[PDB]
């Protein structure tokens, strides 16, 4: 699925993201633009052997399974293919997962070299929430 800016912050919202450890709403947005377009299928393939999956581009190594990630961590605890879906809510609750940790949003290279610094509620503005 490819989202629409509003819908997927309504659905961001109704999954606890808006503020969620200090990171307001149009964060998740901005970065879910610069990740994957708001394409809930993306999926980049790296050198390294690990891949990034889904709206958020959440990386095999630490966070979900794929089998053929060296040094895996799993701590979503969750299949990558989860990351696939095209309701965010594996999305969503590894996000968190990912903060929750002790990363920041720059966890998200597109969050940092894209995001952060910008006026990212303009990503919500307009949008039924």
């Amino acid at each position: 699925k490819v989202f629409g800016r509003c819908e997927l912050a309504a659905a961001m919202k109704r999954h606890g993201l808006d503020n969620y450890r200090g990171y307001s709403l149009g964060n998740w947005v901005c970065a879910a633009k610069f990740e994957s377009n708001f394409n809930t299928q993306a999926t980049n393939r790296n050198t390294d052997g690990s891949t990034d999956y889904g709206i958020l581009q959440i990386n095999s190594r630490w966070w979900c399974n794929d089998g053929r990630t060296p040094g895996s961590r799993n701590l979503c605890n969750i299949p990558c293919s989860a990351l696939l879906s095209s309701d965010i809510t594996a999305s969503v609750n590894c996000a968190k997962k990912i903060v929750s940790d002790g990363n920041g949003m720059n966890a998200w290279v597109a969050w940092r070299n894209r995001c952060k610094g910008t006026d990212v509620q303009a990503w919500i503005r307009g949008c039924r929430l």
